[PDB]
RNA sequence: GCCGUAAUGGCGAGAACCGGCCGAAGGCGGGAAUAGCCGGGGGUUUCCCCGGUCCGCCCGACUCCUGGGGCCCGUGAAAAGG
């Protein structure tokens, strides 16, 4: 699968939350399906995230690129460090759960 | 894309925009006009009386405060006290 393709898929397509402190507001307050997470995202945010996914139950998979690399691959200009998918339009992002 | 600077610029690692919180030198009132000063008088040995002590602008530090930027094979004390 390529991660980046389908990501601008669930984007355009679907609902898709882009930036720290609105995935943690939906993991908080919402019902996200899956977080998806720099690898280089610093230590404070990880264990935020990995504390309220958990708490959630939403799995987080781990992007294997830097938040400058995520927002390329899903078409922004500016970094990305964490990013929550609620509705996988016509993509398979879902995939990257397993 | 959007928001900028004297200059460097800023933003999903959260911008614009809106509302708020902390926060200088110093300003202003009180002190305080009763003082001091200026002018006009009367005493005596420094005392008393009378009038004014205003309006509107400008420049402005080497003094005081604040913030930005840069440099170092150089990094610019310590303790009492609080
Ligand atoms: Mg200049």
């Amino acid at each position: 699968i390529d991660i980046g393709r389908e990501l601008q898929v669930a984007i355009n397509t679907g609902k898709v939350i882009i930036g720290l402190r609105e995935t943690k507001k939906s993991l908080l307050t919402g019902a996200p399906k899956l977080v998806i997470i720099a690898a280089n995202a610093p230590r404070w945010a990880r264990e935020d995230i990995e504390y309220y996914a958990k708490l959630a139950g939403v799995p987080i998979f781990t992007f294997p690129g830097s938040s400058i690399e995520l927002g390329a691959a899903a078409k922004r200009p500016h970094k990305i460090m964490a990013l929550a998918v609620v509705d996988p339009g016509q993509s398979e992002i879902l995939k990257l759960v397993e």
